[PDB]
């Protein structure tokens, strides 16, 4: 399906590196849809160029201009900057349906099954249940919602400064309607739940599809041992991480250093 | 109704204390159903006099007795003591549909539309919220549920030790099937997503009905001064503790006071 397509963003370098990984785990994994990516011009000419080669499609925003559709917004409310530029997912109308994905997260198997979903699904938010998180969402391109989204964020802002805040008060009707819109949490297991209630993870964790990243301490800021190839404890959530320095280590470098050439 | 009710359990003197409160609270926020407590051999008779004023019911279980239905699954399983008395609320079929709530939870309102529901709905579990948490449901009393629960907890026992572990086992198409199972998370709000997600609670915590007191230290473990009316930090949490301590001292001690005589 060429309509349709992942979606992730990146800001800076260091998410580059997440959205690398993220967009290598998906082709290992197969999936028969388009790969698209957000980037600004923070990203360097060498990062982009890695996200030009595992990425169908990069799309350039910048906010900071005063031609950028959003760039009002900004101005109003400059915490939201990331939120903003995460809002231009709805503006790529070459896609019919998308499933967005931050750059922190990670997917362990095919998941193109999402496509059956309508927006907006998006799993439960551990901390605050009746809350979707927004780290992996299925979605529809429209600018009607893109400006109606952009409508909110100028008049009401977000109850959490980012974009998960914004999210659920426009699509709010999530908690209450349609279970077919809540994804299982295997389609973005926090990391972070691999600890609060351990002894589900035990029983359901194995099934996970998907691993979102949380915490202040994201993958890229870990040690990674390429010899017993384990991260630097310097857990039970070891596993995942290592998964992301493999694919880190076995396809994104390689990549990134043919450039030197 | 004089065929519904909510249903509690207390094993020692420290969590009658919770149900005394638990009761007055349904009283206070004036419900219509009938209120009916489990007590086991273990708690104090001036306890059980306090909870046979409170409650309308008052069912003594002692599954440490060979007569028990329970007792042979507790042989086997002794760690599922306080859960296989727990299971003992779907014996009650004078009821034809009841509320379960924990003697560690607290009513802020009255949550009689809860009858509404049908049995198996709970509100999601931080941590993990594919299953449900087990501190307020709502089912149906049946002496076949309640053999056919003993049956799995005797099985395959419980994946996190609890009641709560073997209720989501037993009951669980709840993650993917009908949103009207999943009680909106103001039905048994988690005092600690108090603080995971303080933005969600200061957005939607002020429409609180119920708070489930989790944690180590409960209630009635805190210090409570009667003066500044307010428990002692020895939180944005304390607003609950304190109607707890209210109830407790304006209602429940005065109650446990008349024994004396």
């Amino acid at each position: 399906m060429t309509d349709q397509a992942f979606v992730t963003l990146t800001t800076n370098d260091a998410y580059a590196k997440g959205a690398l990984v993220l967009g290598s785990s998906l082709k290992q994994h197969r999936t028969s849809r388009r790969l698209a990516v957000l980037t600004t011009p923070q990203v360097s000419d060498t990062m982009r160029k890695a996200l030009e080669i595992v990425f169908d499609e990069v799309i350039t925003v910048d906010i900071l201009d005063s031609g950028d559709s959003a760039h009002l917004t900004l101005m109003k409310r400059p915490e939201l900057g990331v939120t903003l530029t995460k809002l231009h997912c709805w503006s790529l109308t070459q896609y019919s349906k998308c499933v967005f994905m931050d750059a922190d997260t990670l997917v362990l198997a095919n998941i193109d099954d999402l496509f059956e979903r309508e927006e907006l699904s998006a799993a439960p938010d551990p901390g605050w249940p009746d809350c979707f998180n927004s780290g992996v969402f299925v979605y529809q391109p429209s600018v009607e919602t893109y400006n109606q989204l952009l409508h909110v964020a100028s008049e009401q802002g977000s109850f959490d400064g980012g974009d998960q805040g914004l999210l659920n008060t426009f699509f709010n009707s999530w908690a209450t309607t349609d279970i077919r819109k809540h994804l299982p949490f295997i389609y973005n297991l926090s990391s972070i739940s691999i600890y609060s209630y351990l002894p589900a993870f035990k029983a359901f964790g194995a099934n996970a599809k998907v691993v979102h990243f949380l915490g202040q301490t994201k993958p890229w800021n870990y040690t990674y041992d390429t010899k017993t190839k384990s991260v630097r404890s310097e857990m039970t959530h070891p596993q995942f991480l290592n998964v992301w320095w493999d694919i880190f280590t076995t396809s994104v470098v390689p990549l990134l250093q043919q450039f030197g050439l």
